[PDB]
């Protein structure tokens, strides 16, 4: 029904990651099917699904710019940035762990888009 929310979880949610190093990013980017062609930058949010959904309402979200929402709470995140010249696999990634609020778009109370711009660096 809300398959864009499914896509969001697939691309942008990893509940309990462990060690969030380069080899983490390389494995998860492959497993979530984000490596043909290699996604240039991708952030996974960690922790509770409830907290993420809550960004779609006043509970854990504020309106942001045009059509976006921004979280009140800070999340543990890991950003996977592609390195090398090639857009095609194998896809080597550098991992950047973080802890901050996130920017999403919501539809019908569910996140369907992560704004990756805030993780570029």
């Amino acid at each position: 029904d809300n398959s864009r929310y499914t896509h969001f979880l697939t691309q942008h949610y990893d509940a309990k990651p462990q060690g969030r190093d380069d080899r983490y990013c390389e494995a998860i980017m492959r497993r979530r099917g984000l490596t043909s062609p290699c996604k240039d930058i991708n952030t996974f949010i960690h922790g509770n699904k409830r907290s993420i959904k809550a960004i779609c309402e006043n509970k854990n979200g504020n309106p942001h710019r045009e059509n976006l929402r921004i979280s009140k709470s800070s999340f543990q995140v890991t950003t996977c940035k592609l390195h090398g010249g090639s857009p095609w696999p194998p896809c080597q990634y550098r991992a950047t762990a973080g802890f901050r609020n996130v920017v999403v778009a919501c539809e019908n109370g569910l996140p369907v888009h992560l704004d990756q711009s805030i993780f570029r660096r």
